């Protein structure tokens, strides 16, 4: 059994900045949201200290949070969503991990929403990357899974400003543009269920768990100058 | 006969790890790995506890799993699977010993995919190792190497990402870049069937060993966190 975590920042966030090694992709360490998820639940749901306890300690394992989504500069649409066949397919297979398409291999190219496009060109902050013609159609198919996963009013706000661009590209654009991660990133994480969990014990979590889905927590420093408050979304699968 | 395990981790992962003695290489001990694909067949693919001890305790013996790929940043391609003429070559012998290419001495120079070289280089880290032609068709070999000992899944995410460099540096690199095994690290381990088993033994392995191929388990600690999650592959020889 598993949870499907989004984490949309509303505000710019700073969880120095925490890094993935071998990528450079910023990321949300497991520890520290499983911390503010544990937080949330006892300040402001009212959650039984009992319930948490047996929920956190465990019962449940709170997988690091990675991007999926990343807001960019656009000359048409102001703003996209760019994300890449790198992050996707690490998606895919961590919906795979979770129990639940073919994206394709990008160099100098693009595929981008046809309200980011202009002259077959999306441009990126100074970056002038060339759209390919979206056959079979890749992004109507990421619109519906980020439908699944993280609901439908997610995937509004994406639906009209994405933009799959290369790997390369994706890492220096999420490197280089602010410190702070933007408001409008879209993380995501897996929630697990250990194999040692009761038939009484899942009624316990889908409960708690539940009354995280479509509520605003505030991850990382500087909570006093606005920073870090994140929208979460949770599903089942 | 003999049991090909592919270990291929999907969240850093902890085993102070354990190391091999002599080359400082991360290694997973085989009594570990016995004990996880011993309690993942008891608790998650609901083996009975007859079956089982049939087979673990022994019937089979469970080798320490060794390390192939490890995944290091790279500045174009974002990262590349890194390996080296002795573990290649660590790999090809234990293959011999399990019952089934000639890959040269490296000093200074690599041989990578063409995706992750840049003017006749592969930039890993900090290191900017000279690359040198790709003669003998040995990277498409290694390939080929993978897909029937993994599968093609695992052939596909590796392909267009290696690099072959000098044993010098990926022990270097596999000491001095995370604590932690990175995800998308790929360690591989040796089933061997006793030579005290009869027909009747093979259809019973046969059974149980299937059960493990494609899943997900978990090694080492920090489950509740979401580390040490990994994917396991399982093949005959």
């Amino acid at each position: 059994k598993a949870y499907l975590v989004g984490l949309y920042t509303l505000t710019p966030t700073h969880p120095p900045i925490q890094r993935e090694r071998h990528t450079g992709f910023p990321v949300i360490w497991g520890q520290s949201l499983k911390g503010v998820l544990r937080s949330y639940l006892k300040l402001v749901e009212k959650v039984d200290e009992e319930k948490i306890n047996k929920i956190f300690g465990g019962l449940i394992s709170v997988g690091d949070a990675k991007i999926l989504f990343f807001p960019v500069r656009s000359l048409k649409g102001v703003y996209a969503y760019v994300t890449s066949p790198l992050v996707l397919n690490r998606f895919k297979r961590d919906l795979e991990l979770a129990g639940v398409t073919e994206i394709p291999e990008l160099t100098d190219t693009a595929i981008a929403s046809e309200e980011i496009t202009v002259d077959n060109k999306v441009i990126l902050e100074e970056f002038a990357i060339l759209i390919q013609k979206d056959d079979k159609g890749i992004l109507e198919s990421v619109v519906k899974a980020i439908e699944q996963a993280f609901g439908n009013e997610m995937a509004e706000k994406i639906k009209g400003r994405i933009a799959i661009i290369p790997d390369d590209v994706f890492r220096d654009l999420v490197e280089l543009s602010t410190e702070y991660i933007p408001s409008d990133t879209l993380f995501y994480s897996l929630i697990l269920v250990t194999p040692r969990a009761k038939d009484n014990d899942m009624a316990l979590i889908k409960e708690v768990l539940g009354k995280i889905n479509g509520k605003y927590l505030q991850i990382g420093g500087n909570e006093t100058v606005g920073k870090g408050f994140v929208k979460v979304t949770l599903k089942e699968v």
